[PDB]
């Protein structure tokens, strides 16, 4: 598709992470109303999370379990399906974290300059052997455990297998880029957000997003759906394969 969609969220303010999953319930972080929203439907729906201050990067699992960088409260908190109830997970030592990606957990911890990773079940917290970070954001992770991190500070994207070599994928010209997303081909989609634009990888492309104002966070979907969060606009936008 060329044309986009704009999903019939309602009272967004600064929206900034968005997150999708496999029945295409789309969840996007309403950073300044402190809540995460979700759409199964027309009508959204908010998580009853309790206590997010400027909350940022939002991802889901199969079983619908939701998690929420809490950015203002240097947390990370999840919410299973069903739940009144969310958990904190046992991260320590993060400032101002970012992104969130998933048993395993992943979070750009944006004010140390490096992402850490919960393992799952031992609770043993490392941090992955990125080097040269620079105010990180955006983070993703693929089946094969390969790790993206959009580094927001030097205007690049880098990934790192499940290894001691990273490598700096071949965008070009990102300007204070944000969100980044990887589909099952192994594209690789960035919110180029100082450019208001979007591109992938497959040759860069820039999506035809129309009327982007500072976007923020991607999501893809098994078919190829693109959904991004047009921040400076408060809305959200979508573009169907």
């Amino acid at each position: 598709s060329n044309t986009q969609t704009v999903l019939p969220f309602t009272g967004l303010n600064r929206p900034s992470g968005v997150a999708v999953d496999s029945a295409g319930t789309v969840y996007v972080t309403d950073h300044g109303n402190n809540r995460v929203v979700k759409l199964a439907s027309n009508t959204q729906t908010v998580l009853p999370f309790t206590g997010l201050n400027t909350p940022s990067g939002v991802a889901v699992d199969s079983a619908g379990t939701v998690w929420v960088t809490d950015h203002g409260n240097n947390r990370v908190v999840k919410l299973a399906a069903g739940s009144n109830t969310q958990t904190v997970l046992p991260f320590t030592g993060l400032n101002r974290p970012s992104g969130v990606a998933v048993g395993t957990v992943y979070v750009t911890d944006h004010g140390n300059n490096r992402v850490v990773k919960l393992a799952a079940g031992s609770n043993t917290q490392t941090v992955l052997p990125f080097t040269g970070l620079n105010t990180p954001s955006g983070v993703a992770v693929d089946s094969a455990g390969t790790v993206w991190v959009t580094d927001h500070g030097n205007n690049r994207v880098v990934k790192l297998a499940a290894s001691n070599t990273q490598t700096v994928l071949p965008f070009t010209g990102l300007n204070r880029p944000s969100g980044v997303a990887v589909d099952s081909a192994g594209t690789v989609y960035v919110t180029d957000h100082g450019n208001n634009r979007v591109v992938k990888l497959a040759t860069q492309t820039v999506l035809p997003f129309t009327g982007l104002n500072t976007p923020s966070g991607v999501a893809v979907d098994s078919a190829g759906t693109v959904w991004v969060t047009d921040h400076g606009n408060n809305r959200v936008v979508k573009l169907a394969a």
